[PDB]
């Protein structure tokens, strides 16, 4: 929808000038990089000419016998047959000149690169400050229905992230795009217009490299989806098992689930291997093509193009490097296009909501302004439905009138649109049909700003803003003096309470600050409403959100000092409506009664009499991680020109010792990948060496020898291309296999240890099933980032640097030292730039947090702001707060511009100094001109590679974080361990139970609500029932007898053995549990029943017996698929009643000695309850059972009962004796 050039719609004239000057500087700066290669071409031509002359002068006196052609005296007054051949070219003077040119270009690049970034960043910052303030000013004027449709949560993201996406588009990214586009255009143009045969030839290889690069780029996305689909084959198992962990534990299926997860990790491993193979092979293919292009370019440029006489060596070098630079810049310009697309997409919502016209908004020209109003208000056939849900009509032909100076009470069912009438008389919404009038005037054509200033509302829930109490009250009326605030607080009965506060009226009351009682918040809100002395006072269920002790006080504040002005009250309870002058009952959105209280009592008053009588998930994160990791690995494709100018830009963390120790089992693959990486690192300085070797051949006097040597070097380039192909493929495959083996091992171990944790560990919100699955899917995949791949990068960089240094110091140590002085800067350039950028991003986010606070406070409770608060205040506050991000952006502009400019210019300074000194060495020390190029190029390329080695920031740190998260899990020792040592295994298990005054408190729930004093004993074969309580200990006996939690204090005795000492596996195997919600696995019905005793392969006879005993055989036997019917995800539909019998059969099949019926027989259908109660009753036979049911005594008449609802078991006995003594047990029959 939004065109790219719409993003600049907020640009001012100053912004236009800044952008124009920045673009001009970016254009000039971009010209510099390819334009310097002309100076380089002429410099290398000068070197070659001087070397030819010098070599000729070494011949022993060819012209001393005859005048001949080319001897030294050609510098003198002698008639040499080929003119002035010697003496005129002074190499040192030429190199002084060329070093001067390089230094001048360095200064120009510094200036232009600084301005380029600074001006563009400043212009973007100004434009987006303006954009944000306009956006917020527009939001606050939208009608409240628009806020019903749009969530504050999404508005916050639009305000913070989306506008930041626009910033990334109109910011320095635009300058970088301009610079790189002009650089590539100039690079290709200067190649074509210096030699078109060679430029055309070496460009003709592009289609193959394009195919390879496009293949890699496409394969990234293509393989992401295939990987995600691959892991899901195991992710489903993990999610199913973790989501139902209590049943898995209760039936001891941990081993089975671990095996089933291992069985499915193979697909993810396999797809990871294949992605590695493909991407490594294609990276090697691209490198081979690059080196074949080198060979073709040099061979053709020499043959019949240079040795024939058309070109010169300098022109050949210049053309080659210019084309390489152009292609390099073209590649670096794709991130800018990505940023432009992202920004242009995000701007759609912002601009459309900026341009949207509000249906009703706070403005000064909307309509008439009354004076001395009576306050009378009336409805006329008002019909209304909310815009967010127009299908449901809330008001139906509503007609009502509220007399001036009187209190009218609105009563009716909660869903009768009772309060929605209030939102109409302050004009939150216009009525769909009908009219609402005040003092005889229509609400329309009445100045909304003036109208709402006549109305004060006590909201349903008090809302206070983050400021002082005096300020919060002052929001009701701007010009209220302090004594007026005191008077309002006195009327609202808050003065006495507020003066008790530590700092009186100046105390901050922000919700993130000092808290206050709901009653006091309502009283300060009432003060805010009263301070404006409204003619119309709306009481919208003020007390409905308060405790009784505070309800009394708030109600006392109300109906005490309210007079003269009209009051419209929606009472929370009808005990206080009788003071009202009139009452209007609401039914299905229409007024009915419109009578006095005594008249409301004209008949049954069904509502009034009734009340008075009754009252008296991992996929997103995994996708992001996979994509980011694949993109990071793609950095190996970066190639840099020799000579020329270099590229610029293409809980505690675990110790790496632990990661490597864990990854030891796959050491051979890491070693093979390391060998490949070492060779690939060696490749770069070797091709710099071969380039310098080529340059040296052009000075050879013998043409045949020259041709032979050039052929040899081209063959070496071809061989290097082939070796690079093979080694790149080998490295990619080996490190992919190492990483995938590590990830598979990590997932298996993490799941296996995760299933060993005690149940309490799962209840913790830090270990939510979604969180656990995300940890098992994503974090496991990331740990390889701190593994072979990192080792591969380290080895690659080390070999690159060491080989380059060997070459440089072998061929010239004096020059190497000079060029090495610039080594630190060239290397640290990129790392410093990236880390400074991320630091600035963090600081900008910190600055934006303050603004987010204000914007979220304003939007979260926009109803309070509009109705009773001040609309314009928040706009001004946000406008003032928006200055901080602007200042941070300005200083970012300055610092980032300087850093970028220096990083760009430093290379030219290095060239200047190095070639100035190389000229001196050639003139005096007798170096060969080729060695100068060799040394300088080797050192520069190694410096750039080493600098790229320090760009591990985004992935390595989080890899170590994930490794730490896994290692803490693997090292945890749970309080209750399923995998613990065997013991306390008495063969003749009988199942006698006893509770010795157990105390328990649920962690992950507030440590309050302690369950205390529980003490009962159950002899073998008896049934115990916990009944009557709505909670407070009823359901925790189940989770205690089974070792889900050990008691805080006290002990649970099984056959006389303490609970904490009996081996969990054995005890839990002796118990069979049925829960309120039958949880079954996606396997077949036979498998689900067979899950009861998964330690042994029980025959189908047991399953049949259990199914018939559980009243399940006939039902399942009559299904289309019978006992092989698949459950859950298969699409087969079963009701809770049908699954409950599956669960009961599962419990029965193991022939448990203890049965825990945790509120079975709770299906929504009474028929299902009848069906399943028979199953439960048949199951209880001959076992020690603890039975819990919400149903009445009929279920539990069989055996002894406990009835208490306060933890301790005071009342206990059989149904006959319990009913005889007339205790609390009778409440079931009350």
């Amino acid at each position: 929808r939004v065109g790219f050039f719409q993003l600049f719609r907020f640009s001012s004239s100053t912004d236009i000038w800044l952008m124009f000057v920045g673009s001009l500087c970016a254009f000039l700066h971009g010209i510099a990089q390819p334009g310097v290669l002309l100076i380089f071409g002429t410099m290398t031509d000068v070197f070659i000419d001087y070397d030819v002359e010098l070599q000729e002068l070494q011949i022993p006196g060819k012209a001393c016998v005859n005048n001949t052609i080319v001897w030294t005296n050609s510098s003198l007054n002698q008639n040499m047959t080929n003119g002035t051949r010697c003496g005129l070219l002074n190499i040192e003077s030429e190199m002084i000149k060329f070093a001067s040119y390089y230094a001048g270009i360095a200064v120009a690049v510094l200036i232009t690169g600084y301005i380029q970034i600074c001006f563009w960043v400043i212009a973007a910052a100004r434009q987006i400050q303006k954009m944000r303030k306009f956006y917020f000013r527009r939001i606050m004027r939208m009608e409240i229905g628009w806020f019903d449709c749009n969530s504050v949560g999404e508005l916050n993201t639009r305000f913070s992230d989306d506008i930041n996406k626009i910033n990334d588009a109109i910011a320095d990214q635009m300058a970088l795009f301009i610079q790189r586009m002009t650089s590539t255009i100039c690079g290709f143009l200067l190649g074509f217009f210096r030699g078109w045969k060679l430029t055309l030839v070496i460009i003709s290889v592009s289609p193959l490299i394009g195919i390879g690069a496009a293949t890699i780029g496409l394969s990234v996305s293509k393989f992401t989806d295939y990987e995600l689909k691959a892991y899901a084959k195991a992710g489903v198992v993990a999610d199913e098992v973790i989501s139902s962990m209590r049943t898995v534990a209760a039936f001891g299926g941990e081993k089975r689930e671990v095996e089933r997860y291992e069985k499915n990790l193979v697909f993810a491993q396999r797809w990871g291997i294949r992605k590695g193979i493909v991407m490594g092979f294609f990276t090697g293919f691209v490198w081979c093509l690059i080196f074949l292009c080198y060979a073709l370019a040099f061979w053709y440029g020499s043959t019949l193009v240079l040795d024939e006489g058309e070109y010169t060596p300098g022109t050949l070098v210049q053309i080659f490097l210019s084309v390489i630079v152009g292609a390099l810049n073209l590649g670096n310009a794709s991130p800018c296009l990505e940023a432009f697309a992202t920004g242009r997409a995000a701007a759609t919502s912002i601009f459309e909501t900026i341009d949207r016209k509000p249906i009703i908004d706070c403005m000064s020209e909307d309509g008439y302004k009354l004076d001395r109003i009576k306050g009378e208000i009336e409805f006329h056939n008002v019909t209304f439905h909310y815009p967010s849900r127009p299908e449901v009509k809330i008001l139906n032909d509503l007609n009502m009138v509220i007399k001036p100076g009187e209190m009218t009470a609105l009563v009716g069912p909660s869903g009768a649109g009772k309060s929605t009438a209030l939102q109409l008389i302050q004009r939150f919404y216009d009525p769909c049909e009908g009219m609402v009038t005040v003092d005889g005037h229509d609400i329309r054509s009445l100045n909304i700003q003036w109208l709402r200033d006549q109305i004060g509302i006590v909201e349903q829930e008090p809302v206070l803003f983050s400021t002082t109490i005096a300020e919060n009250i002052r929001y009701g009326r701007e010009d209220a003096t302090m004594e007026d605030i005191v008077q309002a607080a006195k009327e609202a009965n808050a003065y006495n309470f507020i003066m008790d506060l530590p700092q009186q009226f100046d105390t901050l009351v922000g919700e993130g600050g000092g808290q206050m009682s709901g009653g006091q918040k309502q009283r300060v809100a009432i003060a805010r409403a009263l301070i404006r002395n409204p003619k119309i006072l709306l009481l919208d269920m003020a007390t409905s959100a308060l405790d009784n002790e505070s309800e009394a006080m708030v109600q006392e504040v109300l109906s005490k000092i309210q007079h003269g002005h009209t009051i419209i009250s929606v009472a929370h309870r009808l005990s206080t409506v009788r003071a009202a002058d009139t009452i209007i009952g609401f039914e299905h959105g229409t007024a009915v009664e419109r009578g006095t209280h005594e008249e409301l009592l004209e008949r049954k008053g069904v509502y009034f009499t009734l009340v008075t009588l009754q009252s008296q998930s991992y996929q997103d994160s995994l996708r992001a991680s996979i994509r980011q990791r694949s993109k990071s690995q793609l950095s190996y494709l970066v190639h840099e020109p020799p000579l020329a100018v270099v590229d610029h830009k293409s809980v505690e963390p675990a110790p790496v010792r632990r990661i490597l120790k864990f990854s030891a089992p796959e050491w051979p693959y890491m070693l093979v990948g390391s060998v490949g990486a070492a060779v690939n690192g060696t490749v770069t300085p070797l091709y710099a060496f071969l380039f310098s070797q080529i340059l040296g051949t052009f000075s050879i006097p013998d043409k045949e020898e020259q041709r032979s040597q050039i052929n040899g070097v081209c063959l070496l380039f071809v061989a290097m291309g082939c070796v690079s192909l093979f080694t790149q493929f080998l490295q990619g495959y080996a490190f992919a296999k190492s990483g995938e083996l590590l990830t598979k091992r990590l997932r298996k171990f993490g799941f296996r240890a995760m299933l060993g944790q005690d149940i309490a560990w799962f209840d913790d919100l830090r270990n939510s099933p979604g969180a656990l699955t995300t940890r098992l899917a994503t974090d496991a995949s990331q740990v390889q980032g701190a593994a072979g791949s990192q080792i591969g990068m380290i080895v690659n960089s080390f070999t690159n640097v060491t080989v380059a240094m060997i070459i440089a110091f072998s061929f010239s140590w004096k020059l190497s030292l000079v060029i090495l002085c610039f080594f630190p800067f060239l290397a640290l350039s990129g790392a410093t730039q990236t880390r400074m950028l991320t630091g600035f991003a963090s600081r900008d986010k910190q600055a934006l947090e303050m603004v987010g606070q204000i914007t979220n406070e304003a939007l979260s409770n926009i109803r309070t702001v509009a109705g009773i608060g001040k609309e314009r205040r928040f706009i001004e506050a946000l406008e003032t707060e928006l200055e901080k991000p602007f200042k941070t952006a300005i200083q970012k502009a300055n610092i980032y511009g300087f850093c970028f400019a220096f990083a760009q210019c430093i290379m030219f300074i290095a060239n200047s100094a190095s070639y100035r000194y190389g000229g001196y060495l050639i003139s005096n020390e007798g170096l060969h001109f080729s060695y100068v190029f060799r040394v300088i190029s080797a050192v520069v390329l190694s410096a750039t590679a080493l600098g790229r080695a320090f760009s591990y920031t985004p992935s390595y740190a989080k890899a170590k974080i994930s490794a730490a998260r896994f290692f803490q899990l693997l090292d945890r020792q749970p309080p209750i361990s399923v995998y613990n040592t065997a013991g306390e295994k008495w063969d003749n298990f009988q199942g006698k139970i006893d509770f010795v005054d157990c105390k328990f408190t649920y962690p992950s729930r507030p440590d309050s609500q302690v369950l205390n004093g529980l003490s009962v004993s159950i002899s073998p074969g008896q049934t115990l029932a916990f009944v009557g309580s709505s909670g407070c200990g009823k359901s925790t006996s189940i989770q205690l007898l089974e070792r889900f939690y050990d008691p805080d204090q006290g002990k649970v005795m099984i056959d006389g053995h303490d609970s904490k000492k009996v081996n969990v596996q054995f005890l839990r195997s002796n118990i069979g549990i049925v829960s309120q919600e039958p949880v079954l696995f996606a396997c077949s019905i036979m498998d689900n029943i067979k899950y009861g005793d998964n330690t042994k392969e029980i025959p189908m006879e047991r399953v049949i017996a259990a199914a018939k005993q559980a009243q399940l055989h006939d039902f399942v036997m009559s299904l289309p698929e019978k006992y092989e019917t698949n459950v859950g995800s298969q699409g087969s539909q079963l009701s809770r009643g049908e699954k409950q019998r599956i669960a009961i059969a599962r419990a029965i099949v193991r022939d448990p000695k203890i049965l825990l019926l945790d509120e079975a027989t709770s299906a929504l259908d009474t028929e299902s309850e009848k069906t399943v109660q028979v199953a439960l009753d048949k199951a209880r036979e001959g076992r020690t059972c603890i039975v819990i049911a919400h149903r009445l005594s009929t279920i539990q008449n069989a055996d002894i009962i406990a009835v208490m609802a306060q933890g301790v078991v005071i009342e206990k006995g059989t149904h006959e004796e319990l009913m005889a003594q007339k205790g609390a047990y009778y409440k079931l029959v009350t």
